[PDB]
């Protein structure tokens, strides 16, 4: 729509008053007066009606000014989402534009983390220069309004040792495939207008690397050594990735040292927040005075002592945020009790799954992950799981599918990014997916992540996709304390039928496709369940095959899922029966919420069982029932 309806910041605290500004147009032929109402919900509750009414000639447009439209301090409670619902209508009350936008109220991003990327611009090397800043500001007003509370600022470094110098210019001289340079004027830009958004600025670097076009900071005493050679080497030889790294052991105090204080400097020459952990990979290793040894016992694994090195990181730098990529999300055990803000996985669809034996390549697989990590930690899990991941080789020869949508000039499959990031969600985790990054191929909008190197858009992204992408966004943030607030796996087992009988759910862990992948989800007060449409459509997340491999589902109409109140007496299950709602983010909703009619059976062991007619299913929606 044309309403563009904006907030002033990405993010709440409690005591602060939410500005909105929103434009009537009178896209008639008549002079009227033109009325824009916004509806305050939490959950299905509508707290307040917002209105402002403004007569306009033909084609006239109004936008409010600061304190026309105002949620004052204090009206809203800390930790929540809540819906906004905008309808611009006629002086005959038809309703000419309708839009709903989510507000996030909070006291800093890590309970509910919406992370999105910012990184250098394909167009110009991958550089991050201050000619591009209009384009990224434009992204960043939508990411804003978004509810984006937090962002990776991804390659924005000098060297793993030298992150963030006060220099003007710097080459990222280590990037030999597009020479990249960055001006910290525009890192500063960004960071800055990151802030006014009331977001927080992370800054990527590694946290035991010694780049390879640059001298050790420390002396070998203070490296790590390889117990076997395989990919990093030689047994007895410094551990090296191959020549462009060395690295450094975690117990080394010096280097513990070393990389906190050359990260104090960085993020305070930027004005960071944090520091997005990354490392390459896992090895079984050996310190200088056991360099030599060849007794196992005398070695060990690195990821064995992320958890101490994370917790010097964050003695030594209190004020800062700090998360650690844990590369297929493998170590969350050893992990678990570090002082880390957010758990951040980047997941691959070879990396071994959370649900045992298998890979990790299923939307099954991604919510087992994210489970896993609540279970662990109490924590949202933080998921890169980029997409599609067109590759060539070195003749421009297309090696999957959606190499050869790259070849069609092609967009990315709308349905199939919707759908990873869907599950995700569902679960109650984030599908960190989007970005800013001064690109071409994001047609005005925002990027979606295809590849670890994040510059890097090889496909379009659809008029449709970023309009969709905005919807799931506010889906995410209005019905957080539905999905992620003290939420957790039910025992109690839904199921999903066609109008006719038909079983339509067949899979609960989501590993097979061709289902309506049914679930619950139970939180203090209430009970939800995720369905999510895979009917005709395959289970693999990632859609390496592109336009191949159809990603849109069968929409379905007029379904019946059935909950049984395990529990529960057959008293509560009349009552809970008139508090059963259904939300979608997908078009026929965009996260409004409907009443759904609801009869009460009793099932094959004798508890009362809901039986709730659904009336669509496009993508995702998500079933409420209030238990209290
Ligand atoms: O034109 C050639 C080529 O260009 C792009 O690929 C370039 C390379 O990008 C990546 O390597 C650069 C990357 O290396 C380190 O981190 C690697 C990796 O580590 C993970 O833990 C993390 O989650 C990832 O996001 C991260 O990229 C540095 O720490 C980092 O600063 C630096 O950016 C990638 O690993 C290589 O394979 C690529 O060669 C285009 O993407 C590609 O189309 C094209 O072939
Ligand atoms: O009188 C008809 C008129 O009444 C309402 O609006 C009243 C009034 O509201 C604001 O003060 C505006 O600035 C004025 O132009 C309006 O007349 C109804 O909202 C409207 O639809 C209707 O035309």
């Amino acid at each position: 729509n044309m309403i563009n309806l904006t907030t002033d910041k990405a993010v709440y605290q409690a005591g602060e008053a939410v500005h909105l500004n929103l434009t009537l147009n009178n896209t008639t032929s008549l002079a009227q007066n033109i009325t824009a109402t916004a509806e305050v919900y939490s959950l299905e509750n509508k707290l307040k009606t917002l209105q402002y009414t403004k007569y306009l000639l033909p084609n006239e447009s109004y936008t409010t000014q600061k304190g026309e439209f105002v949620i004052p301090a204090n009206s809203l409670a800390n930790n929540r989402g809540y819906l906004l619902k905008v309808n611009i209508s006629d002086s005959q009350n038809n309703i000419l534009e309708q839009g709903n936008r989510a507000i996030a109220v909070e006291d800093d991003w890590r309970t509910f983390p919406r992370y999105a990327a910012i990184g250098g611009s394909q167009k110009d090397n991958n550089s991050v220069l201050t000619k591009n800043l209009p384009d990224y500001y434009r992204e960043l007003e939508q990411m804003k309004n978004m509810n984006i509370n937090s962002y990776f600022f991804y390659d924005v470094y000098k060297s793993a040792t030298n992150p963030f110098p006060n220099v003007p210019k710097f080459d990222q001289s280590w990037n030999w495939w597009s020479h990249s340079q960055v001006e910290t004027d525009a890192v500063k830009a960004l960071v800055n207008r990151v802030h006014q958004t009331g977001a927080v600025a992370m800054l990527y670097n590694m946290i035991l690397a010694q780049n390879a076009n640059e001298t050790a900071v420390l002396p070998d005493t203070e490296y790590i050594y390889n117990y076997e050679t395989g990919g990093y080497g030689q047994n007895g030889q410094v551990m090296t990735y191959s020549p462009l790294q060395y690295y450094y052991n975690p117990l080394s105090k010096s280097w513990q040292n070393y990389i906190s204080n050359a990260m104090a400097q960085a993020m305070k020459n930027g004005g960071f927040d944090g520091w997005q952990g990354d490392t390459i990979g896992d090895n079984r290793v050996l310190s200088h005075n056991q360099k030599d040894s060849r007794d196992i016992a005398h070695s060990f694994m690195l990821s064995d002592v992320y958890a101490e090195f994370l917790n010097k990181m964050k003695e030594k730098l209190p004020q800062y945020y700090l998360t650690l990529n844990d590369v297929n999300g493998e170590n969350i055990s050893k992990l678990a009790n570090s002082k880390q803000d957010v758990i951040y996985n980047e997941l691959w669809p070879f990396g071994t799954s959370a649900l045992g034996n298998r890979p990790q390549e299923s939307y099954g697989d991604l919510k087992a992950r994210v489970d896993q990590v609540r279970q662990a930690t109490g924590k949202s899990l933080i998921v890169g799981a980029y997409m599609e991941e067109p590759k060539f080789d070195d003749n421009r020869i297309p090696l999957n599918g959606a190499a050869r949508d790259v070849l069609a000039s092609a967009t990315y499959q709308t349905d199939a990014v919707l759908l990873t990031t869907a599950a995700i969600a569902a679960a109650g985790g984030y599908h960190m997916s989007l970005a800013a990054l001064a690109n071409p191929n994001d047609g005005g909008g925002v990027g979606v992540l295809e590849t670890a190197y994040y510059p890097t858009q090889s496909l379009k992204v659809s008029k449709e996709l970023n309009r969709k992408n905005y919807h799931y966004q506010q889906f995410i943030t209005a019905y957080e304390n539905l999905l992620r607030d003290k939420v957790e796996n039910d025992s109690a087992e839904p199921q999903t039928f066609t109008a006719n009988g038909r079983q339509l759910s067949q899979d609960a862990l989501g590993i097979n496709g061709d289902q309506v992948w049914t679930y619950a989800k139970k939180g203090n007060d209430f009970r939800t369940i995720q369905l999510l449409n895979l009917m005709g459509i395959t289970s693999d997340w990632k859609n390496e095959d592109g336009y191949e491999n159809n990603k849109t589902p069968d929409e379905q109409t007029n379904l019946l899922v059935t909950y049984p109140l395990t529990g529960v007496s057959m008293a509560e299950a009349d009552r809970i029966a008139k508090q059963v709602y259904l939300t979608s983010p997908d078009d026929w909703l965009q996260s409004s919420m409907i009443s759904l009619a609801t009869q009460v059976k009793t099932n094959e062991n004798g508890d009362p069982v809901l039986y709730i007619q659904v009336p669509r299913l496009t993508l995702w929606d998500m079933i409420y029932i209030l238990e209290h």
